[PDB]
């Protein structure tokens, strides 16, 4: 059987991973009640990107339904699935052989069929005739609402697929759920993404010198990820926030791209996690940029490990994971509490939703291809309309074989703060004095990878935690 | 006067120089009689954009039209330019007070007037009543074919633009021509880009080893790239060719991604420019992956080096860029008849064009904001309809201002060998008991960017030429 591999400790993907998944969708689209007899999935693969209107080529990276189905790297392919059977067609582009000019050997269909093994290879531009021959009822496309862009995913379209009865309803729910519950051939890459990325995490950590710029973290968690673990891609921009940019959740984006000199007292928060072959890692870390916590940072950094390790250690089949994102609230206002921060009943501060000031984020999300996930929202499952469970990217009860992150936070930012000291039914739990201690403290966020097990979960995340083994870590070790 | 900067060595870059960027396409604009008095430029920038229907972000890089107009790194904007007057308005977008949380800090108007040096700063949203009290005789669009893509520039759009006169034909060809000439400060950018990626070729060369995987070599150049140089993005994708690949010009991209493992006895060719704030640069070495020439590897290589060191002797203003070409194609054959691959009349073998068997490819192009930078072929400059002069980018005269890279080579490329072979009027040139020892030799090209003069050229790239040079550079002397 034929692997996707990039050579030295990098991962070997056998190709028969994308069988499993187009076996298991034809497996879930049988036992549905109203696909009909004879019906094929039909996929369309992203095509090559320029730089608006240059001929700057904008590296490929595969779309992540079609790269869930048959694993392919190659821009401009189809890929259709005899739902009945279960056998697989991949269309390549035809190259005309002046191409090799410019291009190397051309590869032959044959080559395709090899590598990618599946039952057939054919020219993209013989696509109608091929399924013309095939004489099926429906073709099945794809087309629905990713829940956390609000996006419409591209149906697949091909000259003369007008003569084809199309239902582009179908699928979508379905081939969603087939990507929520991982099987053990896509755990095998999420063990390895987060592996490469935790590896990366332990020498930024090891590296950090107060007076470098956030950038010179990004570029070597990069570095490393793509040297060491053959990972071209990041699975999103790397978060880079030093002092008080630890309080900007999605900084690093165009407008604020880790520019800032890293600066004696600062926390550090990095969120940044590999991709390979289109798999994810998401992963963060915090720690004191000079190498070791201050009383203030520990208490904020362990109230944080603190809710942490309580979700994780509740984590299980059947729990409702917005109960876990109240326990994490719960926690943090127990600790803010417990350090002075605030005062009064917890259960006070938390009838008043006080715990969205601190952590206005979700709990975590589910993550495989992409970083956030598809299927957290299916029909069904409804947004919780209150401050902090509604950025939650799924409602779901957790079940074996799911993928997701674990990463409570505290913040201190200063308009939800403003906010809260400006509400009367909030004011009254804070205290302003030792307050005034964490304006711009920034934040700290501690994010874990884990997989739900039959019974509990299991970590794929291995970076240092407590206070002894951050402070190690940044001292050698 | 404000600056762009990164902080550490990294190059500031005066918002000036794109104050001079505006006063420049006016005074053309002005000059040009079909430009009606009372005519607003309006630009629109590039906006946020994710991986398909995800919300995975990509990383803005700003369109290069409105970069070179405005230097404005955020996402959403608009920017227009008063023709008679020369006052610049740059449109940005009003966010609500109540994502802070999310984004940062939201800076008002008079900061970015400030941070960009413009005459006014108005929110995106009041765009068209902001023009409309200024009561314009036209709008001038960009619209125009890029002469490498064949694509159209889109142009700028906004919600009641249809009440306005509009004109997208005049601008095009106005703004292109002023990106054509680099002014004095765009000349001190792209010193810097070239300064850097040559100090990053210079150090892949230090490190390459047999047994190491390309895309090693691509991770190195990028990370030094962003962490020494504050180059987040690169000009184009990383061309890591070893071996038979160095023969393949289109390497690097999604279908062929650096993943072949750097053998004993291969040559290596590797294309690679950092870009920083959107200015390109455009480097190729090529060099024994083992650090020592053998004859073959020297008498190819000091061929290209030979044409090259022709080339730059010979720019000049005046002087017809395909008159180099030839003047490359010339050199080459007469160095592999004196290799003993080809035999008979170097007249002969011109008038045949066998030279773009061994170089299809252009000799060079403009170099600028893009990489293949705009400008090459505009209304009266005609592509030259024969083999290698027909891919050249420009068929124009040198002149002063003018950046272009001189990138001679010589590959072996089978599709290309095979077919003159079979012509009766090429294959008696060729020694083919010689040009077999030579079938998978791949190719060496040496590409260098230089900048038109007064009198002749100044070279940019600072990297090891000679085959002295590359070799004590290579064993880390
Ligand atoms: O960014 P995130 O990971 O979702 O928090
Ligand atoms: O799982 P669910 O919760 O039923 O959606
Ligand atoms: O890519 P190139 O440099 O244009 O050849
Ligand atoms: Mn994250
Ligand atoms: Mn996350
Ligand atoms: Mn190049
Ligand atoms: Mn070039």
């Amino acid at each position: 059987g034929p692997s996707f591999w990039l050579g030295n400790e990098t991962l070997k993907v056998p190709l028969a991973l994308f069988a499993l998944n187009r076996q298991r969708l034809c497996e879930r689209l049988r036992k549905n009640p109203a696909v009909q007899a004879g019906s094929i999935v039909v996929l369309q693969g992203g095509e090559e990107t320029q730089r608006y209107c240059t001929d700057t080529g904008v590296l490929f990276r595969q779309e992540s339904f079609f790269h869930w189905a048959f694993g392919v790297t190659e821009p401009g392919c189809y890929g259709v699935i005899d739902v009945d059977t279960g056998k697989s067609t991949l269309f390549v582009p035809r190259l005309p052989a002046s191409h090799a000019t410019w291009m190397g050997k051309i590869h032959s269909k044959e080559h395709f069929k090899e590598k990618y093994a599946v039952d057939d290879v054919q020219y993209v531009d013989e696509i109608a005739s091929v399924l013309t021959s095939q004489k099926p009822s429906v073709l099945l496309t794809l087309r629905g609402v990713n829940t956390d862009s609000g996006s419409v995913c591209r149906e697949a379209s091909f000259d003369g697929i007008s003569k084809f009865e199309v239902n582009n309803t179908i699928l979508h729910p379905e081939i969603v759920e087939c990507r929520v519950f991982k099987t053990d051939m896509e755990l095998e890459v999420l063990r390895y993404t987060n592996k490469i990325s935790s590896e990366a995490h332990r020498e930024v950590m090891k590296a950090v010198k107060v007076g470098m710029k956030e950038y010179e973290l990004e570029s070597l968690f990069e570095h490393y990820c793509y040297s060491r673990g053959g990972m071209r891609h990041s699975s999103y921009t790397c978060i880079c926030g030093s002092g008080e940019n630890s309080a900007v959740l999605h900084y690093g984006h165009a407008g604020a791209p880790n520019d800032r000199t890293i600066q004696n007292g600062d926390m550090c928060l990095f969120d940044m996690g590999g991709e390979y072959y289109c798999f994810a890692s998401d992963i963060t870390c915090s720690f004191p940029a000079n190498g070791k916590f201050t009383a203030d940072q520990k208490a904020v950094y362990e109230a944080v490990l603190r809710s942490s390790r309580a979700v994780m250690g509740a984590m299980k089949p059947g729990v409702w994971w917005p109960d876990m994102h109240r326990l994490a609230d719960r926690i943090h206002l127990e600790e803010l509490a417990h350090m002075g921060i605030l005062s009064g009943s917890v259960d006070a501060m938390v009838q008043a939703h006080l715990g969205a000031v601190f952590m206005p984020h979700g709990l975590g999300h589910f993550l495989g291809i992409d970083v956030h996930d598809v299927g957290g929202y299916p029909e069904g499952v409804e947004r919780i309309d209150e401050p902090g469970l509604r950025s939650l990217r799924t409602a779901r009860h957790l079940q074996p074989g799911m993928v997701l992150t674990v990463e409570p936070g505290i913040y201190f930012i200063d308009h939800l703060l403003d906010e809260a000291l400006a509400d009367p039914a909030r004011a009254s739990f804070f205290n302003r004095e030792v307050l005034q201690r964490f304006r711009g403290f920034g934040g700290v966020r501690i994010e874990e990878d884990v997989v739900v097990t039959d019974s509990g979960i299991e970590l794929l995340t291995c970076v240092p935690r407590t206070v002894e083994e951050i402070e190690a870590c940044m001292a050698g070790c």
